[PDB]
């Protein structure tokens, strides 16, 4: 029920970062945002591996909450919200921050 998917990407595989909490999807701070971040986000959605992790709102900005921000990912976590952050809707951005991910499974 905590869900995670990529839009405005073309295909599910590469998108802007948005999070299912609490009956909203919301997006991703790009603060910290690199691809250990995106391994973690692509390799959870059966993407594999990541090619990038652009910030800037690459694929356009959300309209829900902010729901994480500065996310530190070892890289072995199984969800993007297990990674180190400054805990759910903490945050310092804008939308224009919105973070990205491309996957391998990207065409």
């Amino acid at each position: 029920s905590l869900a995670l998917r990529l839009v405005n990407g073309g295909d599910r595989c590469q998108g802007r970062v948005e999070v299912l909490y609490r009956g909203s999807w919301g997006t991703v701070c790009d603060d910290y945002w690199d691809t250990n971040d995106a391994n973690v986000v692509c390799r959870q959605l059966g993407c594999g591996w990541a090619t990038s992790a652009p910030g800037n709102a690459r694929f356009g900005q959300g309209s829900g909450p902010i729901v994480l921000d500065d996310v530190r990912c070892s890289g072995h976590e199984s969800y993007l919200w297990s990674c180190p952050h400054n805990g759910w809707l903490s945050h310092n951005c804008g939308h224009h921050e919105d973070a990205g991910v491309i996957c391998s499974a990207s065409q």
